[PDB]
């Protein structure tokens, strides 16, 4: 569902599965080679599964999040 966008490393995640989210809301960082880049909500819902951690390696269309409200 939600996904990467730029390669780096996932420095934070505020997401969990069964939490709820909103378009925009932070749900993760990337480090990015030194640089910074927010992770916001592509959409509202509930969190179904979060498909990465922090500090997990990440790249532009790598996964992150799977909501049971995307499922639509
Ligand atoms: C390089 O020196 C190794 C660590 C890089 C960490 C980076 S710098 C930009 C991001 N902000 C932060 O606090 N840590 C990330």
């Amino acid at each position: 569902t939600v996904s990467i966008q730029m390669a780096g490393n996932l420095w934070k995640v505020h997401v969990k599965a069964g939490d709820q989210i909103e378009k925009g809301q932070e749900v993760a960082i990337l480090e990015s080679m030194k640089m910074e880049i927010p992770i916001v909500a592509d959409r509202s819902g509930i969190v179904k599964e979060v498909k990465k951690k922090e500090g997990d390696f990440v790249n532009e269309g790598d996964v992150l999040l799977e909501l049971s409200n995307s499922t639509q």
